[PDB]
């Protein structure tokens, strides 16, 4: 019938918000998780209450077989895969001199290999449709760099190149590939001190933090027919922090 | 009551299309023109048939008093100015060695000074509202440069800096300032030869030209509540030509 | 046997670029708008380096005056190998406050100026089939800056012009590039400016000669495959 | 009295960077993965320049091997003033076809490698309170490239790492920068490649030494205010 989506890391935070938003615009949504089965299942129902179809599917994005099993299963339930949103991601923060090998390895695994994994395994099916929209999550630090986050930054910049390169491969066959880059978004920011919040806000011309839903909005737009001539672009949603 | 817009150079092409699109999303629209009174007046009615309010207003954007008179008049009719879209623009193409002084002067006047003119004169009113969205038209060549168009390119790049700088000034007061950059869009392209079209298409991974409405779509999105955390950004709508 | 022309070479960054080009063996023509004395003083510092040098008065925003200037440089030196478009002004104001004259004047010197120089310098560089053109931009041309919508416009616009000229002139041996300095010491304007200092990872203001080093490098045989580029020289304040 | 380490310095671009650093007075340590003979040959060409030099075998994707390598460079030269992260591989394939090993291997050498070198080289450069690190990226890191989603990922990722390390190490005198070469002659792989040539305004492929010139420049006292930057060396193919 209508059109359907997969969001990685959609059990909580921006992913949850993205998925809900795709439900509002009428996508059936698959809610990937790594370990939070119950919160996923909860979002699966929050999505149903929107009158569309949903289910949770567990899978570590760093592992290529689990990703293949996931795509196969979303195609099996839904009949198609119209929108892929690669949102799953971890930080393991340290100055370069204190960074352990497993803090590098793991971040790359999830944040960069994961996105490649998801992109690759979603491709036979999108080429079959001759249609599709892939949106990757990056971050303001992917553009400006940030001390203490070299691994994470490497992933986010790298994600942006993966976007351009994928965009280039699949363009002629109906598939757009894009990135969204959030600046400071309310999440944890909810037990930070006044001193620190104010330090953060002086970096943001709009003088406020961003919301879940600002990111969700930009993602949906990218997935919508109304954006099918946009490809290989990163949209920065950061209230002016980086221009 | 509801919310209202001004589009410069909206008598034809992308401007026309933008304005219509703002009418669909329910803005009252003012249709600025420089000289094509009748085509403007026609678009004014195309807009009314959308159930919203409209009128034409003539004004050369390069002249600061005429721009002030225009803003004053849009505020007088509408009660507000919620969206300003600076679309008016001319080319005067020549290699640098053949470029006459009036070919430089004129392009700068319209394409760069004009946008400054429109931005400045729209500001007392947007600061009064403590709300607003300004969207500037640029172009793929603003990013990559292009032989034979040094004047035009200078304007389009410069427009992009004007966007960042304006974005920075007005951010704390509720106003977002952004740019859209079209690649190859169907317009004149309608009497070009096969040989040339194909030469143009091999530059575009999506392997087609863009439409009026792809630009309009991105502009409306930028003007909408759904984008109020986006500022000082240029969106490239170019089917992958530049990433 | 090699020659350069630096616009606005009477003081500050141009003064320093002029000196480094001389330091490296260019005869250097020193352009100024009103600072006759100071420019001739720069001329003397250049002469003492062992190269040839003279002062030339021309308003860069005037094409006839630019043309006359180019012809006189070719006259004295026999060539024009390097053009450094450095002349630049600011008329800062909030958007609300910016006067037409403040916009007009800036766009004229900062952007029309560069166009004129590049244009009138082209035939000579085409006849040599070689040439280096270097344009001063600024960090604010990439990131924007409140108070400066006129200046920012011109500096971003100079980057677009650089690209377009690079592309037009590539195939006949000419490189067109830009340098975008960050917060440089020149223009010593005591205040709450260590706020700016916190924006610079290297934790100092750059110097004159830092920009002069990049400009000289871009002008040498060692950067002949680099064209259309903007080199940010800014201590890391913009990456 | 000044010293450099170049990774992948046995042939191609590293070979040429190693030679230019020597040309300018650095003792140069030549790193290789398997090309012992060719690297020792490079060593000999460097020795004949009047500086000191030796070959050092280490897989950049291995942190222990990188650590050992750094310690041995410090051992022989008494310092590490310049690190040039050049070692790089490609395993090209369409997305549909790319094998896990092809992804893993590339991310490991191209991106994990750079991380390791920077990391293990840091203490030494911090104790000197001075230092230049230069990372090889590529034009395709900025613009993307079909067939190369693994390589592109690493080259864009190396630019992010460069920024982040620039920022972490700025305040103790160290510059971190990158060079992104375009289509360079090295790797002579007769075909329909003049298609690539039409993409280059300068209308020739760049050379080895063109990249070596930029790398040497970035490593010198004349670029000490430049950090976090990517310098595109590409004839204008990407501006
Ligand atoms: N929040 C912010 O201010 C900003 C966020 N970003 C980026 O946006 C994206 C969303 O961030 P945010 O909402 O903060 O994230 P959260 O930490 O809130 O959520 C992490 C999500 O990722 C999933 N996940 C982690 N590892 C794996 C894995 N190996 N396989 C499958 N799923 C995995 C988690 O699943 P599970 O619940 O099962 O653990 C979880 O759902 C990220 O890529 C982040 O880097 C960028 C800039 C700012
Ligand atoms: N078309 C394309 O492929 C691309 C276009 N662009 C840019 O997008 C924008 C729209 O372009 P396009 O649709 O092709 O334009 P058109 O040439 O079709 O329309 C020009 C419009 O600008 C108005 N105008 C010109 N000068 C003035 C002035 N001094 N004062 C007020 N209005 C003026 C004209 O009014 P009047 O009718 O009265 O003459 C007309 O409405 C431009 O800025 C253009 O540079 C960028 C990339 C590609
Ligand atoms: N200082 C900084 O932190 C930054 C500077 N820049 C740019 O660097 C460049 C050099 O600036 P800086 O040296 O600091 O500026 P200065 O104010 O020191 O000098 C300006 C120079 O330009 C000349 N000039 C001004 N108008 C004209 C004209 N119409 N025709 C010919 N020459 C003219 C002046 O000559 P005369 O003495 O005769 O009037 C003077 O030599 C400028 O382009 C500037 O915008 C960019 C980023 C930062
Ligand atoms: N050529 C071009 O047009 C472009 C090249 N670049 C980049 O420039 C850099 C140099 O490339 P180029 O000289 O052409 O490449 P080459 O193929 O000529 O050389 C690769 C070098 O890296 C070494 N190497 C490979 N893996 C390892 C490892 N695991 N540990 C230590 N050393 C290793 C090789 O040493 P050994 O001989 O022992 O195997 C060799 O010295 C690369 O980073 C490349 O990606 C960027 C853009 C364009």
């Amino acid at each position: 019938m209508t059109k359907s989506a997969l969001v990685t890391g959609a059990s909580r935070g921006i992913g949850r918000s993205i998925a809900l938003q795709l439900a509002e615009e009428g996508y059936n949504v698959a809610v990937n998780y790594a370990g939070s089965k119950e919160k996923a299942e909860a979002v699966v129902e929050e999505i149903k209450a929107k009158g569309v179809d949903s289910f949770a599917i567990q899978a570590n994005v760093a592992d290529a077989d689990e990703v293949k099993a996931m795509i196969k299963e979303v195609v099996s339930q839904f009949g198609s895969l119209d929108v892929l949103v690669n949102n799953a991601g971890i930080t393991r923060d340290n100055l370069l001199m204190r960074m352990k090998e497993q803090e590098w390895d793991d971040v790359i695994d999830t944040n960069l290999k994961g996105v490649f994994n998801c992109i690759q395994k979603a491709t036979p099916q999108m080429l079959r449709q001759r249609s599709g929209a892939i949106i990757n999550l990056s971050s303001v630090v992917g553009a400006v760099g940030n001390p203490g986050q070299a691994n994470y930054v490497a992933t986010k910049a790298g994600v942006i190149g993966l976007t351009k390169s994928a965009a280039r491969e699949l363009a002629s066959r109906g598939i757009t590939v894009n990135a969204v880059a959030p600046g400071f978004i309310v999440s944890d920011t909810d037990a930070l001190s006044d001193e620190l919040k104010e330090q953060m806000l002086t970096q943001i011309p709009l003088a406020r933090f961003g919301q879940d839903t600002d990111i969700a909005n930009t993602v949906a737009f990218l997935a919508s027919d109304k954006a099918k001539y946009i490809t290989g672009q990163t949209i920065h949603v950061n209230g002016g922090m980086y221009m």
